[PDB]
């Protein structure tokens, strides 16, 4: 689809059979949820944004599908505000900005 | 232009005679630029990002010429580690996500 940006650039996703409302991030390295619990081992890492950090526990090759598209990629559950696809995943289903 | 996302989606923006490299953030509802000085009067806010908040200040109508296409709309000064293109700036270049 296309997306235009007057909006939050909000997609329904599927991931560890919950149904989950996600932002697509441009300026997101990598993809960050709400707690939530994930198949694999973790790892604790910290990520960094715009006025400091957190500390998020870090799954590989997780699977999601993000508005009918399915991805496999790296992601990292802490205290968010909102669920973010970042370009570890957006790369995966073909999503480039256009202007 | 068609930008992938494999790398960051950083582009040469020229604002107040400066250029600078900036940000092309979906997830971003507001341009916010490192520390520099910009016409007209500013009122000082927070914005808050994914480990915390910042106190910045605000301009309205500022004019930046990102990747060639000119767009006027507020933009935000503060201890932002990236310089960041907003979904305010971003519509106005006719910005989309698609895939
Ligand atoms: C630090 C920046 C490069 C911004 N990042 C992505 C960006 O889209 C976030 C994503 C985002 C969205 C909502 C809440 C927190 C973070 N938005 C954001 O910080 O924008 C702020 C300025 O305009 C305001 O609008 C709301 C947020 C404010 S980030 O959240 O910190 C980030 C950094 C690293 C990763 N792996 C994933 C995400």
């Amino acid at each position: 689809p296309q997306i235009t940006l007057w909006k939050r650039p909000l997609v329904t996703v599927k991931i560890e059979g919950q149904l989950k409302e996600a932002l697509l991030d441009t300026g997101a390295d990598d993809t960050i949820f709400e707690e939530m619990n994930l198949p694999g081992r973790w790892k604790p890492i910290i990520i960094g944004g715009i006025g400091g950090f957190i500390k998020v526990r870090q799954y590989d090759q997780i699977l999601i599908e993000i508005c009918g598209h399915k991805a496999i990629g790296t992601v990292v559950v802490g205290p968010t505000p909102f669920n973010v696809i970042g370009r570890n995943l957006l790369t995966q289903i073909g999503c480039t900005l256009n202007f």
